[PDB]
């Protein structure tokens, strides 16, 4: 398989930013195992990377 991002170079924050959160994401697959970064993954997290589903 092709190496996922750390959560460094996905850019993950301990805090959400304003709408935009892992938990409401279109890529985090619940509970915990998004496409984007390493696992596990918050709820609330935020990455470096745009998505276009609000
Ligand atoms: S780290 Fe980013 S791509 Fe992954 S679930 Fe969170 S908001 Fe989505």
């Amino acid at each position: 398989v092709t190496k996922k991002a750390s959560h460094k170079d996905a850019g993950y924050q301990e805090s959400p930013n304003g709408a935009k959160r892992c938990g409401t994401c279109r890529q985090f697959r619940p509970p915990s195992s998004c496409i984007t970064v390493e696992s596990p993954i918050s709820e609330n997290g935020w990455c470096r990377l745009y998505a276009g589903k609000a």
